[PDB]
């Protein structure tokens, strides 16, 4: 069983490497004139790998695209220990419940542009440099953003799913179109793209890709991207639960 | 013994994450294939020559991505056993001089590249639907081909000859005469490019002979895994490559291949 399992696992190796060799060297075609002219603000958890994130900014600017910021969310941040902490500092109601929900609002009306007042660059900027001081964010390098892509790692072991869900479906009316991607695993409860095909309000308001580990689902965080953006469209792809296909129909 | 069954899960769960991440690459090249090859083919006709041991799915997926491509297929046809066996060199001699012993494979590319392909150059005579008629009935009736339709074949630009994966080593005389069959197609239109399955890249099989030959190697292009969604894809961009760049490349996955697709 062993050596039968090694032989078939070290030939997959190989053929999978000449997939993903095409699909890398192919990519600048498939996602041609996705996001010309848009900006893109990307969020990622504590679990979120730096080369997926990496492979989403490069295929963003080959679509045209810009990635105005790239934030991180800490730990203290997911993990939801401080919703009267988060509102004491910095919340919503100053700009022109749960944490989530809340920190998707306020960081939605701070650095994505609405679908509403223009916010200036000093109040962003004070809304940032408070969410650091206290620990909930850590940002690189920031102008405002058409859409955006909120990327996780794979499954969680055990209500961080939840509050990044809740975070990303409140991004949403914020601008023109919030894609929630997660590594393979990320598609099974309790992580976050689990809990957004879960739930039919989410489901219906914000796109997933649950496999931004393989070149098929950084290349389709783009081309779902596009639909929210130009279309209106939601999907939800991959290969784990949940997934209606791949990659985009059309 | 616990150890042994531990070792069997983690290369189970490997060996299972690799075949799911697998079948999703040729599922994604499927949904987004348009995408790669649009406008690559616009106003250009292609003609397909098959040998017998090509797959009928591997030619309806290029005849379907020419067309996604803006191009269009003139014909099939099919080379039959007696043709890739290339022992009836004195026979077609005899069909050819009805119309120094070639070789068969030169011959008979020679003599379909004129009925069934226009030339490059505005100059050479237009070849009329009786004489292209003709040639082909002759080469039916004699056994060297079949073809798909059986009327009003127009006149292509390029050519894709098709072919299966790996023959023995007592078959080198089949990978032989459609190599030759193949280079003798390519000066009679714009582009010809020489395609099979993986394990082509093998002697002796025609695309392994191709790549070893010089000669063969500058003229005609190759892609040795049109089994696979991303050798389909490469038939088409590397035959637009031929067509407007005049540019010749050898894809795939086995030996001799200069990349997985051209660049």
């Amino acid at each position: 069983q062993i050596d039968r399992l090694t032989d078939q696992r070290d030939a997959l190796r190989e053929k999978l490497s000449a997939a993903d060799n095409f699909d890398i060297q192919v990519g600048s075609r498939i996602v041609h004139d996705a996001l010309v002219g848009k900006s893109v603000v990307i969020f990622r958890t504590p679990d979120a790998h730096d080369d997926d994130i990496a492979a989403v900014s490069k295929i963003v600017g080959q679509a045209g695209g810009a990635v105005t910021a790239t934030v991180s969310l800490t730990q203290e941040f997911v993990e939801a220990n401080s919703a009267e902490k988060l509102r004491s500092v910095v919340n919503s109601s100053i700009l022109p419940v749960d944490q989530g929900s809340q920190a998707g609002d306020l960081l939605g009306i701070a650095l994505l542009s609405n679908a509403a007042p223009t916010v200036e660059q000093a109040q962003r900027d004070t809304v940032l440099a408070a969410l650091r001081e206290t620990g909930f964010i850590t940002y690189q390098p920031i102008g405002t953003a058409n859409a955006t892509v909120v990327v996780t790692g794979g499954a969680l072991s055990t209500n961080q799913g939840v509050s990044v869900a809740r975070f990303a479906a409140a991004l949403a009316p914020r601008g023109s179109g919030t894609l929630l991607a997660g590594r393979d695993g990320s598609a099974n409860r309790p992580a976050a793209v689990a809990v957004t095909r879960a739930d039919a309000d989410m489901a219906a308001e914000i796109s997933t890709v649950d496999d931004i580990d393989a070149e098929p689902g950084r290349i389709t965080v783009i081309l779902a991207l596009h639909d929210l953006i130009n279309g209106g469209h939601v999907g939800h792809y991959g290969t784990g639960h949940g997934a209606m296909s791949v990659t985009v129909s059309q």
